[PDB]
Parts: structure tokens; C-alpha cells; sequence
């Protein structure tokens, strides 16, 4: 009845934050490893949208990313550049400007982008 | 083609800690196979031509990369033969995402020592 939304990241209060707001727009969906990922790919797979936040590099985010895209998910990725980190080039090469979108964001302004974009 | 086309991953942006030991993985990988690994979009484009065209991904995931899991993700989604290399002497945990994506044939991770690499890739081809 609502949207689905998952979250994915590596910054706790930021991650916090990013969560809360997501709230505002539906859902968020977001043993073993095996079952994690299990569970994990199952949400992707419902998701309506998937939310990465990309400034700390992360395989589980970047694969997280990878199966999205092959769903064909529309994707946002969050980055901060004031982390003096370069993003990757496969992240940042992946930006299509609607549905793969990677946005840079100062960390004050982060609720305003995420109402910007649902 | 003739040979098999080997697709290799390994953090570059994410951290260049391991350069030194993924040009040694490259030299043996050269013996099973072709190894064939707007700036940003022309890598994920070209990059992603080579995962198409892959017979096999290696990826050293000691060093944590978005890049290298995303090449990942995608690889498993193309249905690829993947191996992936681990280091526990790092100290480090290797993410759940990784470690819970093995089926020990089609995807696999291994642990190692840098010291055995070359034997142990040698046993993966055989
Ligand atoms: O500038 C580059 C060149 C290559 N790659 C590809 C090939 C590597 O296997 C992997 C490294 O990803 P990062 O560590 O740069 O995120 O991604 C990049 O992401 N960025």
C-alpha cells in the first residue's frame, strides 16, 4: 500500500538521518551470510527504490549497486565530497541522470535532497 | 575465442594498498588466459564490455571497493564463473554480501596467504 524503499551503507548519525527521512515517503525494507544475502537480495527486489549512501567504500554496498542496476531498480546514490575521498569510477560512471542518479551533498542539505527526489 | 578471457578486480579508488600483490595475481592469470583488464562513464563503460565478454572474474576482495563489489553484482547477474580472493591476515571481516553470495561452484571465495596465490590459482584452472 505504500512504496518500498531500501536503504544500503557501509556516518551512523548521517545513515540515521537518510533512514528517518525515508520514512517520510514509504517503507523501508532494509542465520549466516548466506541467508543475509539471501534476504537482502529479496528486498532489493521489492524495492521501488534503492538508496545508497556511497562515501565510505563498501563491497556490499558497490555489489548491493551491481544487482540493483541488473533489476533495473531505480537507484539514488548519496556522496559527500567533503570526505576528500574521489568516488568510484564505476559508481560515478554509472550516473545516468534519471534512473541511476549520484548526487553530492553537503551533510546539512541531505533531507532537502531526499524530498527534492521523491 | 582461442583462449579464455579472464576479467580481473581489485580496489583502485577504494584504496591501492594491494597494487603490488595484484600485478603478481595478473602474472599467473596471463598464464590461464587473455586477462583483459566523461572519464567515469567511459571505465564503467568499457569495463562493463569486458565483464560481458569475461569467461571467468577474479576479484582480490581484501581492500573494501564499491567498485569491485559492483563489478561483482553485475558479474553474478551475467550468470559468470566468479572467484573471488580473500586475505584473513588483513584482520578484516569480509563482508556478509560477499561471503554470502558463494555457492562454491559457480561463485566462490577463498581464503589465502599471498604467499600461496600462485599455487592456489593454479589449482582453480587445473
Ligand atoms: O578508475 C577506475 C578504474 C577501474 N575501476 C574498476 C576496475 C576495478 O576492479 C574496480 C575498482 O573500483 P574502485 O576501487 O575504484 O571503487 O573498478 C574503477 O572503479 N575505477
Amino acid at each position: 500500500m505504500r512504496p518500498a524503499l531500501y536503504f544500503c551503507g557501509s556516518d551512523r548519525t548521517l545513515y540515521e538521518r537518510i533512514v528517518s527521512r525515508l520514512r517520510r515517503f514509504g517503507t523501508v525494507l532494509t542465520g549466516g551470510d548466506r541467508l543475509i544475502h539471501e534476504q537482502d537480495l529479496e528486498w532489493l527486489q521489492q524495492a521501488d527504490v534503492v538508496v545508497a549512501e556511497v562515501t565510505q567504500p563498501s563491497l556490499g554496498v558497490g555489489y548491493e549497486l551491481g544487482r540493483a542496476v541488473a533489476f533495473n531498480k531505480r537507484i539514488l546514490c548519496l556522496f559527500r565530497p567533503q570526505s576528500g575521498r574521489v568516488l568510484s569510477a564505476m559508481i560515478r560512471g554509472a550516473a545516468d541522470g534519471s534512473r541511476f542518479q549520484v548526487w553530492d551533498y553537503e551533510e546539512g542539505e541531505v533531507e532537502a535532497l531526499l524530498d527534492r527526489y521523491f
